[PDB]
DNA sequence: ATGAGACGCTGGCGATTAGCTAATCGCCAGCGTCTCATCTTTATGCGCC
């Protein structure tokens, strides 16, 4: 990713293993190696219904 | 009787900027009368090809 503080976002990447980016701050903007087309089901709404969905998954270089 | 051909950070964020059905339930439903006549039809009661 890009090499450049703590924030309440999920885009932050843990700088070390146990170092939580929500309490320590971390990395940002991961470079997607290649996108993966997936098709399955996730929960949706307050009733958590499993609806069939298809979308593009972002596989970064680290991943 | 020499002087053209070879052209940028973008993607990955935030952060504006913009905009929309849908699922749940409740409420709450114009209505009041009379007159007048009019016809039916039903319950019971009575008769043999």
């Amino acid at each position: 990713s890009k090499e450049s503080p703590k924030r309440n976002s999920d885009k932050l990447i843990a700088r070390k293993k146990d170092w939580d980016p929500k309490k320590y701050g971390g990395f940002d903007s991961p470079t997607v190696a290649y996108s993966v087309l997936v098709v399955a089901k996730v929960e949706k709404g307050k009733s958590k219904k499993l609806k069939s969905v298809k979308e593009l998954l972002g596989i970064t270089i680290m991943e």
